C-alpha cells in the first residue's frame, strides 16, 4: 500500500523485473532523447515512463466507471447530431473554427451517413471532498494507451503473481484488461459493416510518433486476426496521394479506404499548413466510415463539455432517467458566472471552487468574483498514494495521483447498435504538486489500479 | 536469391515492416553505444542486426543438418566420457577446465546438453560442411525463432510479388525445446523445491534471449530459476552438509551455462572457485565440465581426424552421416596428407592447431616437408548470396555467406534416453569478406 516501506534491495528486485517484462512484451516507447527514434521503428527504444505496483481504488468507483462507458457512448452519439447545438455552443479559438468550418460543410452537403463509430475514453479522478468518482475529461478521437494500458495490467498482475503474497497482494485485484483487442475489434467489426472485402483501413498517425508500437500493434492484430489490410499516413501525405472516387470511394496511394482511424489530427500542432486542412475535409466528405467524425470531435471540445454539465442541458441528450442520474453523479458542479445559477457567486468558501477558460484558485478566486461590481467550477481534490516511479531504468519514491481512462466502443448502422461497449482502461499517475511535481510534463507514468 | 534487384522505394517499406516486426516482438538487443544497456534492462534498446531476406539453401541439406542432430548429441556425449582421450588430445584457459577435469576424474562420482552444430554449404564440392560443434552456452535460440516469424510475416506481406513463398521458411521451436530441455532435466532430479541457476556474463546485451526463457520456465513450466554470474555464485553460492548447491536461499537443480565458455568470463580466482563449486556440486550440469571440454577446437581437430571419429560411435550409418559433413583434416599421410595437396594447393589450407593460415602456392611449404600452421584439411569455398542487410534502423546492399546452426537438446538417466532432439536453429550472415538470418529451403 505504502509501497515507499518495501525494503530497498527488494525493491530493486521487483524493479528489475518490471524492466525485463517491458522489453520481452513491448511496453516500449521511441526514446525522446534519441533522435529517430519517432519516425524509425527498432531504434532508441526504453521502457514507458511505469508506476512499479498499483494504486487503490474502490471497486464500487471502479464498477461505476465501467456501467458509464456505454452511457457516455450514447450521449456522445446523440449530442454528434445536433449541428445547431454544435454550432450555437461553440467565440475566439482559431483551430476550433476551422473545425467548425468542415462541420458547416457537411451541415450544408447533408449526406445520409448510416454507419457511424467511437473509440473514445472518459478519464476520471476519485475526488477527497466528496468521496466521488468525477470526470475530468471526455476523449472523443484519437484516444492512446489501449495497448499501454493493457500491458500494464499484464504488468502489475505478473508482479503481483511474484511478490504479492509477501507483499498482502492479490493479482486478481488488478482489473482484466482487452483494450488494444477491444480497439481493433470495433474497427474490424466497421470495416465489415461497410461490406467492401477490397478496402483497408487508414490510420492517421503523426509525422513524429514515439508511441507508434501502439498503432503497429493495433495494425497487426486487423492484418493477423483480422484479415484486413491498414496503411499508415500523416493529414499531408493524405492531401498529396488522397482523392474521392466516383462513387465516393476514399482512395489514399492507390488503395480503396473504407475506414479512417483518426491517431492524429486532434491538436493545432497536426495542422501546420492548408495540406492538413485540406485533407481532413476530403475524408470527412468521402464516403469512408471516419472513427470518429467531425461532429463527434466536435462533442470532446472543452467548451461542449462544460454545456453538458449545466442545468438541463445534459437532460436534452438523454431520455433514460437512470443514465442521467449515472451521468449526474460524475459530472463536476459548473456554472456561468452571471446570474450564478441560484448565486454560488455569492462565494465566501472560494477554497472549493475553480474558474477555467471558456485556472483561478483560493484567494484570486476571490478577487476576480469580488460580487462583481470564464467558469466557475467545483474543485476537485483527489486521492493521493506513494507509488513507485520507474523512469529510464531507474527509481525513485514519490507520493501521486492518478486519472482512471476507461475506453469506450461504439459502431452502429442506422438504428441497429452494433458495438456499444466499456472497453478495457489505461491509468496516468502523477508526482501529487505538494511535492517534487505539479502540473508541467512529459505527462507521468502508466499504471493500472487495486481494487478496493 | 538478388535482393538487390528490388527497387529501393519497395525495399524501404519491406523494411520498415521489419524494423516493426522486431520492436514488437523482442527482437531487441542493448546496443553497444549505450553504456548500460547490458546490465539494465528496458534501457537502450534496438534491433537486432539482422538479413532482411533469408537466403537460399537446399533442403536436402537442411534434412541432412535435421538427421545429424540427434547423432551428435550421442557423440558428444559417447568422447565426454572418454576422460583420458580428452586429457590426453589436450593455453592457460585450457589448462584451467582441464584441471577442473582432473579433478573430478579424482572424485569419480543424469547427463544433459542444449548444443549446436554450426554449417555452410560448400561451393567445391556441394556438401553441408560442418564447421563447429558448441558444447557449452549456445545462444540465439530466440532470435533464432524470432527470425523464423519475421521472414514467414515479410514473405506473407511480399512472397507472392517475389515469387517466395513464407513455407520455404522452415518452422522453429528452439526456444521452447531448450525451455523442455532444461524442465525434464528440473524434473529427473526431483526436487520441486529446486531452482534452477543460470549463469549469465557481466555486461549481456543479449539478456533478454536469457530473460525469455526464465519466462517459459516460470510461466510455462512453473519452475523459478536465478541468474548470477560467476563471482557472484563464489560470493553466494554454497554447498550444504549434504553436497546440495544452495544460492540465494534455493537449492539448485540445474546449472544452466549462458557463460564461462570465454576466458574472459574469468577474470579472478573469484570466477575459476565458482565453477568448480558448481561443478562438485550434485546439481546438474547443462553442461558438464567434459562436454565443455569435447567442444574445443582441439577435440574437434582430433576427431576428424582418420579413424578418430569411428572410435567413438558404433552405428555404421551415423559414422557415414558424420564423415559426409566432415570437413578432411590430416595430420601427416604424405598421401593426401600432402602429395595430393601439393598437386591442387588451391583445394587445401594449413591451420595452426592452436600463426597465420597457408593457402594457394605458399601451401608449398608441403614440397619443403620433403615430400605458423600444423594440420592440413580441406579447404571449403562458401556459398554466397545477395542480402539486404539491417543494422541500426539502415540497411545497405551486401554479398554474404551463412552459417546455419542446428540446436540440439538432449537429456538421460542411467540408460534411459529422455531427450535427443534436433531442436530448432538460427542462422548467421556475414559479408562475402555478421547479421542474424533464416534460410529459404532448395
Amino acid at each position: 500500500f505504502d509501497y515507499h516501506r518495501i525494503d530497498q534491495k527488494l525493491l530493486q528486485n521487483i524493479v528489475y523485473d518490471a524492466l525485463v517484462w517491458s522489453t520481452l512484451n513491448c511496453l516500449l516507447v521511441g526514446d525522446k532523447s534519441v533522435q529517430r527514434s519517432g519516425r524509425v521503428p527498432g531504434v532508441g527504444l526504453v521502457h514507458l515512463p511505469l508506476s512499479l505496483l498499483p494504486g487503490p481504488f474502490p471497486e464500487s468507483h471502479w464498477k461505476q466507471g465501467c456501467e458509464l462507458a456505454p452511457i457516455f457512448n450514447e450521449l456522445v452519439d446523440r449530442v454528434s447530431l445536433d449541428g445547431k447545438f454544435l454550432q450555437e455552443s461553440l467565440n475566439a479559438d482559431e483551430f476550433t473554427s476551422r473545425l467548425l468550418d468542415i462541420h458547416s460543410k457537411m451541415l450544408q452537403i447533408n449526406k445520409k451517413e448510416d454507419i457511424r463509430m467511437g473509440i473514445v475514453r472518459s478519464d476520471y479522478m476519485i475526488d477527497e471532498k466528496t468521496k466521488s468518482l468525477l470526470q475530468i475529461e471526455m476523449n472523443t478521437i484519437s484516444t492512446s494507451f489501449a495497448l499501454i494500458g493493457c500491458l500494464m495490467t499484464g504488468l502489475h498482475k505478473s508482479l503481483l503473481s511474484q511478490y504479492g503474497k509477501f507483499l498482502g497482494l492479490n493479482s486478481n485485484r488488478v482489473p482484466a484488461n482487452n483494450a488494444v483487442d477491444q480497439s481493433a475489434e470495433a474497427l474490424a467489426k466497421a470495416w465489415s459493416e461497410y461490406n467492401n472485402p477490397r478496402a483497408a483501413i487508414l490510420v492517421v498517425v503523426q509525422v513524429e510518433e514515439r508511441n507508434m508500437y501502439e498503432q503497429h500493434y493495433i495494425s497487426a492484430l486487423l492484418r493477423e486476426k483480422h484479415h484486413i489490410r491498414s496503411i499508415r499516413k500523416t493529414l499531408t501525405e493524405i492531401d498529396q496521394e488522397g482523392k474521392i472516387l466516383p462513387d465516393g470511394t476514399l482512395s489514399v496511394d492507390g488503395q480503396a479506404i473504407s475506414v479512417v482511424y483518426f491517431r492524429a489530427g486532434y491538436t493545432p500542432k497536426d495542422y501546420p499548413s492548408e495540406s492538413e486542412w485540406r485533407a481532413r475535409l476530403l475524408m470527412e466528405q468521402s464516403s469512408a466510415i471516419k472513427c470518429p467524425t467531425i461532429s463527434y470531435h466536435l462533442v470532446g471540445t472543452k467548451k461542449i463539455q462544460q454545456e453538458l454539465a449545466k442545468p438541463g442541458v445534459l437532460e436534452r441528450f438523454v431520455e433514460n432517467k437512470d443514465h442521467i442520474a449515472k451521468l449526474r453523479a460524475c459530472f463536476a458542479g459548473l456554472w456561468s458566472l452571471e446570474d450564478s445559477d441560484i448565486v454560488k457567486k455569492a462565494i465566501e468558501n472560494p477554497e472549493l471552487f475553480v474558474m477555467k477558460p471558456q485556472n483561478i484558485y483560493g484567494d484570486e478566486l476571490r478577487e476576480t468574483l469580488l460580487k462583481l461590481q470564464y467558469i466557475l467550477m467545483q474543485r476537485i481534490f483527489p486521492a493521493t498514494s506513494p507509488a513507485i516511479l520507474v523512469r529510464d531504468g531507474n527509481w525513485d519514491t514519490g507520493h501521486v495521483i492518478s486519472e482512471a481512462g476507461i475506453f469506450g466502443t461504439y459502431l452502429r448502422n442506422k438504428d441497429k447498435i452494433i458495438i456499444n461497449n466499456e472497453s478495457g482502461y489505461m491509468v496516468r499517475t502523477k508526482i501529487s504538486s505538494s511535492y517534487e511535481g505539479g502540473v508541467l510534463p512529459g505527462f507521468g507514468v502508466v499504471d493500472t489500479v487495486y481494487l478496493t
